[PDB]
């Protein structure tokens, strides 16, 4: 029952242990859906947005015999191992205002879907024109260079129809950083936010 | 059994990190808002700043005890109980708990949680200041467990409401709804409440 | 029995998330605002921001010991004592508590809490800015303890700041209780009336 | 004795919850401020924001150690130490502590914290704009321990070039203040930072 | 041993409250700030707003291990490591992480924490709007640990392209403060912003 696959979860799993099996990275697939788009300041470059991080990895250690039990089951992601994704041009602590659980299917697929409010420095010129401004937010793993984790990127469908802004387009492209000091790259997904506000002349 | 037995029982046999499904029966979770206060509304933005009781009953038939000859209620903090992950889909702040987090366990297993929140949401509030008023619609369900996990129930509108706020409250209704995303069959329900109100 | 005896003993006989109800009866919690400053007023959105002493006492008779040959009073974190799950009804701010989280703990089981708070209210301000004032009403109660568990009791600007562009004209502290349609259950809370207006 | 040894018996023999009296004598607490800023000044609200060093030293001679072949201090987080627990009664806003929450305890048992604190006072910011300036009165003292159990002792060196204030004096005089209520004295220490505009 | 045995023998052995001083000589702490956002400027109140990679390292060599047949580096919660208690004397906010709190142990012992963190200070921030710009400097030391136990050493590439403002130089000069009650000197690093309005 559910009360045995949490208890032993909570026995295997290390939320301290990236689940590499062999010497393979870790595909963390990431995915923002925009919600919201609330405070845009074409003077300082700074946009607030909120956006569903639909992010999903495998962790085999915890997989289960699901044939005559539930192949689903929520816990708490204190209790997983999670990736250390950050935003690199986020200029506040992304805001998780989401209760803070993933979905483990007993295949040890892990997805975690948190809405997250947060502040970027991007490029906001432009968004009070018709072909809108590109705001471009880069994440990726922290720590873990491409070895260790790979990121997999994969429109407006969930976006508020009551922002004072409208989604001209989404991009999601693979990229990495490498810092000159050390040979490791770290993997990144771009995502561009092409939006405008609406109703101009 | 005095308050003591019966909160060193709770510790003992509830499982915070698990769903108390009785078979494979969905949990019956009950919400009702009641409206306190609404603080700031901004018509540009389409945004409202409210406060909040949201009613929130379940059953955990684990936490029973016999009342004959006890105390039939107790308080406890919600970090000690299983609590519905309920978020709401158009919030655009966390939740802001004013009050003391705590639920009542009766000795049947029901669990009342009746948080005070301010939570800014994304809303219609085109008509706010005139006579007909806006309506803000506000969606709250399970974050992660589907319909067949979490079922969520609605049931004198401003009976508790400031009469100190700038706003008055015209409505109130609450009808269940569900969310479904492309990639999977799941349906997670939800509440869906229509807060008709205006400038006074 | 020394300090550290006297603390060591709390730590065994409190349990923090038990209502210390004494032979069936409810506990016995007094509760006074003293008003130290009054610092944002908006008598359009007829909210107020104040600072305030909450002196709470309670009586928690499993904690006593014999003090005739030892410290009649200590100092105990409030997380290792139960405190009463107090909470205005017309506050929209969380409490910011301003000061060290400890109770005095008596030796025949009295606590003694009293946290400077900074919270704001949606209540009455207008007449701020006339002679007569506004009277705001801030509503404190047990937020899940009824009336046969937790009995609230109450008890004006000798702490007030000097200095607050504000002044007090009177302060007034009435019982009353709140009853839900669902249910007979009454909650007690103290009304606290602050009649104040600009200097 | 090597450091983890020393952090070990403190570790050991602190009672985090015990204030360190010896007989019935209170613990003396020197607390001294060092003002570094003067940030924010509201002549209509009589509110600084200020950032100050919050010089604070005790003993506490179970903690004491030989040190003739051994460091005669280290660094220890707080929560592993007893503390005063001062609080500044005209604070409007709660204290900020912006330095690491770390204590040095030296071989003879005596405690050194020294918070950099950014903290809200609702006090007399009348003359600012003038020769004389205004004198602010912060009063720091124990919040629960009355004069039998903690006793409290008491310019620019360290002030920021770059406020838009200076300062002209800081007096630092010992206090007392009593509940109707109770026999009990609170000791506290008045700062007195008479400042102005440059 | 894979990942799994090198984090637990890490958790095993760390101590997060003892400074890891080898021999009787000071923990050797390289810090380097790189620049990544200018946010707001008060040329009135000589205040700034700064984004920058705090880029940390030492040597902890206790947690060391054989690493040719094992993985050479893992990430580690900082709560689990010992971290340099290094506090900017000119702050007047607290230093806001913006990033997950993990170290990266090397096999041989050495502790990589680069956090992301937005802080305010209080600096010269006249000749902003000028084409030579302001200088802006930044103290980081260690608060409690003098030169004896902690030493700190230092060594617009990252810098935001949509900042309204634009670094010119960066200077990162190695210096000490000593209070004259007591013989100690605490090392710092005086990192010296250059930048002005685009
Ligand atoms: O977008 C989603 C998704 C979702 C949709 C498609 C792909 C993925 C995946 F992750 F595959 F990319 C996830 C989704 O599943 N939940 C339910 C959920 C949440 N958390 C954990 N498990 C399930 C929610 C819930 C609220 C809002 C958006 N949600
Ligand atoms: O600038 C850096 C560096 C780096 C570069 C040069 C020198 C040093 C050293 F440390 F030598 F000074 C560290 C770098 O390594 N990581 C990876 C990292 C992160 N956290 C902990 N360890 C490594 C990141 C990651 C994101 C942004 C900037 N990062
Ligand atoms: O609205 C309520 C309710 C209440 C009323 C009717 C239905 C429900 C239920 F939950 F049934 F829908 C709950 C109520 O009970 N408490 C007391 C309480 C609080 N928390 C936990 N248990 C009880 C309070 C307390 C303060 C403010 C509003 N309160
Ligand atoms: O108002 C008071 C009181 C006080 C005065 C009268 C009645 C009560 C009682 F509580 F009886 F209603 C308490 C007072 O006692 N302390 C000391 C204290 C503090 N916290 C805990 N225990 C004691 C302080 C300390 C600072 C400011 C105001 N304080
Ligand atoms: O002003 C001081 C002092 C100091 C100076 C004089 C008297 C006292 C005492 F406390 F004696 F009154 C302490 C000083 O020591 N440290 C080092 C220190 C820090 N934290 C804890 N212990 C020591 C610092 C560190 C940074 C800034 C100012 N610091």
């Amino acid at each position: 029952d559910r009360a045995d696959i949490l208890y032993n979860i909570r026995q295997t799993s290390r939320p301290d242990v990236i689940p590499t099996q062999r010497d393979r990275p870790v595909a963390v697939s990431v995915s923002l859906k925009f919600i919201n788009i609330l405070e845009v300041n074409e003077i300082t470059n700074e946009v607030d947005v909120v956006f569903w991080q639909r992010t999903t990895w495998s962790d085999r250690t915890l997989a289960w015999d699901s044939s005559h039990s539930p192949d689903q089951v929520s816990v708490p992601i204190s209790s997983l191992w999670v990736p250390d994704l950050a935003a690199y041009n986020a200029i506040s602590k992304p805001e998780v205002l989401t209760p803070q659980l993933a979905r483990v299917v007993s295949d040890g697929e892990v997805l975690y879907v948190p809405s997250i409010r947060q502040r970027f420095s991007c490029d906001v010129s432009g968004v009070d024109t018709e072909s809108g401004a590109t705001c471009r937010i880069k994440i990726g793993s922290w720590t873990h260079h491409s070895r260790e984790i790979s990121v997999d990127p994969t429109d407006s469908e969930y976006f508020s129809q009551y922002s004072r802004f409208e989604i001209l387009d989404v991009t999601q492209k693979k990229n990495s950083v490498t810092y000159s000091c050390c040979p490791e790259a770290y993997e990144d997904v771009e995502v561009s936010l092409n939006f405008r506000k609406k109703g101009r002349s």
